[PDB]
C-alpha cells in the first residue's frame, strides 16, 4: 500500500491510455531503456519515479526522479547515478529510497539543501555506502534532462567515512567534491565504489567549533549568511530578514568569539576547499568556476576573537583577532542591525533571503513566489475515498490562516473525487485583508476552479474572513 516495490521484480509501471502494469519484465524495462520520454513507475498510489538513461558530463548515467514528494512538504529528488560497466538489472535500492524518504516527510521529517539521508543496511551493494548529500542547482548543467517542477535537489552518494562532515559541515563535503571531479560548486552525479575523500575527522579546526562525538551541536547557521574575501577586504553579508536568527546565534556564544558557518556564495568567481591527505592532516585550497584569477572567493565559516584588527584562514574559513572594544562595538552595532567596518573588514545587512526556490509559481495564476515569504506545514481530511491535506502557506506582505485552512478544505471535500478526476490535484487559496478592500481568490491548472463549487466556497470562507497570504493544498489517494 504505502510501498509498491516487491521482494523480487520491478514495481509496478505507469502507461498513459492512465493504465498500471504490476511486476514489469526487467528485459521488457531493460530494452525499452535502450531506445525521449522516461519510463514511469508506481512506488505507491501518491509517489512516482520517473528512470531515463542519460549521457550526462560525458558520463552515462541512470536519471531517477520523483514525483508526489510536494504533496508531503518535500522537494523532488533527482539521483543521477553513473552507470557500471554493462550493468544488467536496473538499481532497485534508489526505489525502496525514496519511499523511505516519503515516509520521513510525512512523519515531519523533510531534506533541504545540504541536508543528508543515512542508511541503515546495506545500499547499492556496499555497505561503505553511507548516505546522499542533498544540493540545489547553481552552475552546474542541466542539458537534456527531465526534471520535475520545482523544488528539487539532487541527491549525491556519499561514503560511510564523510557521514560525519554530512552531519556536522555538509558545505566542506560538497565542495571536496567539486575540487575531486573538477565541476564548480559540485557534481550533480553520484559514483558507486568510490574511495572517501574524508578519514577520521582528527585534529581538525572544527573540533573547536563542533561536536564530532555524540554531534550534539555544530556551528551555528543563519540562513543565506556568506563570507566574501578579496584584496585587503573580509566581508560577512547578513541577510535583513535573519536579524533573529542572528541574535540567537550570539546569544549561544562567548563575549570574546563570534563564530558561525556560511552558505554557498553564489555571487563569487571561487570557494575555499579543505582537503584531507592520506595522513590525516589537513590542507587549504580552492576551485573556481572559470580558472580565472580569483577576485571574490566564498569561505566556510567565520571566527572574530575579541583578543588581540588581524586575519588568517583556517582550513576552508576566516579567522579574525580584533581589540575586546571592537569585538563590544561590533556586538552593539549588530544588535542595533546596523554595518560594521574595521585591509578592511565588513560586516554588511544585505537583501532578504529567498526562501522560495527559483520557478515557483502559484497555482492559482502562474504568478511567481520566488521573492515571497514560505511558512512549511506540519500540523488532513479524508472525503470520497481521497484526501485534502494544507501544505504550506505564503506571506505576500496563524490564528485566522488554520480557520480559513480548515473551512478551505471542508467546503471541497463533497467534492475531492470530482477534482481529481478533472485535473486539479494542487489547489491554491489567496486571501486578501486590507483597510478598504477584503476578498478571496481559488484556483488549480493557472485557472479558476469550476462556477459549481464556488456557492459551496463562498459560504464556508465568508463567514471566517468577514496582508496578501497565499495557502496550498494537494488532493491525494486514500492510503
Amino acid at each position: 500500500a504505502m510501498n509498491l516495490i516487491p521482494e523480487d521484480g520491478l514495481p509496478p509501471i505507469l502507461i498513459s491510455t492512465y493504465a498500471v502494469e504490476e511486476k514489469p519484465s526487467q528485459i521488457s524495462v531493460m530494452q525499452q531503456l535502450e531506445d525521449p520520454d522516461p519510463l514511469v513507475f508506481v512506488l505507491n498510489a501518491n509517489l512516482l519515479s520517473m528512470v531515463k538513461i542519460v549521457n550526462y558530463v560525458n558520463r552515462k548515467c541512470w536519471c531517477f526522479t520523483t514525483k508526489g514528494m510536494h504533496a508531503v512538504g518535500q522537494s523532488e529528488i533527482v539521483i543521477l547515478l553513473q552507470c557500471l560497466p554493462d550493468e544488467k538489472c536496473l538499481p532497485k535500492d534508489i526505489f525502496n529510497h525514496f519511499v523511505q524518504l516519503y515516509r520521513d516527510a510525512l512523519a515531519g521529517n523533510v531534506v533541504s539543501n545540504l541536508g543528508h539521508s543515512f542508511f541503515s543496511q546495506s545500499f547499492l551493494g556496499s555497505k561503505e555506502h553511507g548516505g546522499f548529500l542533498y544540493v540545489t542547482s547553481t552552475y552546474q548543467s542541466l542539458q537534456d534532462l527531465v526534471l520535475p517542477t520545482p523544488p528539487y535537489l539532487f541527491g549525491i552518494l556519499i561514503q560511510k567515512w564523510e557521514t560525519p562532515w554530512a552531519k556536522v559541515f555538509p558545505i566542506r563535503l560538497m565542495l571536496r567534491l567539486g575540487a575531486e571531479y573538477r565541476l564548480y560548486p559540485c557534481p550533480l552525479f553520484s559514483v558507486r565504489f568510490r574511495k572517501p575523500l574524508f578519514g577520521e575527522t582528527g585534529h581538525t579546526i572544527m573540533n573547536l567549533l563542533a561536536d564530532f562525538r555524540n554531534y550534539q551541536y555544530t556551528l551555528p547557521v543563519v540562513q543565506g549568511l556568506v563570507v566574501d574575501m578579496e584584496v585587503r577586504k573580509t566581508s560577512i553579508k547578513i541577510p535583513s530578514n535573519r536579524y533573529n536568527e542572528m541574535m540567537k546565534a550570539m546569544n549561544k556564544s562567548n563575549e570574546h568569539v563570534l563564530a558561525g558557518g556560511a552558505c554557498f556564495n553564489e555571487k563569487a568567481d571561487s570557494h575555499l576547499v579543505c582537503v584531507q591527505n592520506d595522513d590525516g592532516n589537513y590542507q587549504t585550497q580552492a576551485i573556481s568556476i572559470h580558472n580565472q584569477p580569483r577576485k571574490v572567493t566564498g569561505a566556510s565559516f567565520f571566527v572574530f576573537s575579541g583578543a588581540l584588527a588581524k586575519s588568517s584562514i583556517v582550513e576552508d574559513g576566516v579567522m579574525v583577532q580584533i581589540t575586546a572594544e571592537n569585538m563590544d562595538s561590533l556586538r552593539q552595532a549588530l544588535r542595533e542591525m546596523k554595518d560594521f567596518t574595521i585591509e578592511h573588514i565588513h560586516i554588511q545587512w544585505v537583501d532578504d533571503d529567498k526562501n522560495v526556490s527559483k520557478g515557483v509559481v502559484s497555482p492559482i495564476d502562474g504568478k511567481s513566489m520566488e521573492t515571497i515569504t514560505n511558512v512549511k506545514i506540519f500540523h488532513e481530511y479524508k472525503a470520497n475515498g481521497k484526501v485534502i491535506r494544507w501544505t504550506e502557506v505564503f506571506f505576500l506582505e496563524s490564528r485566522l490562516t488554520e480557520h480559513v485552512a480548515k473551512a478551505f478544505c471542508l467546503a471541497l471535500c463533497p467534492h475531492l473525487k470530482l477534482l481529481k478526476e478533472d485535473g486539479m490535484t494542487k489547489l491554491g487559496l489567496r486571501v486578501t485583508l486590507d483597510s478598504d478592500q477584503v476578498g478571496y481568490q481559488a484556483g488549480s491548472n493557472g485557472q479558476p476552479l469550476p462556477s459549481q463549487y464556488m456557492n459551496d466556497l463562498d459560504s464556508a470562507l465568508v463567514p471566517v474572513i468577514h496582508v496578501v497570504m497565499e495557502l496550498i493544498f494537494y488532493i491525494l489517494e486514500n492510503i
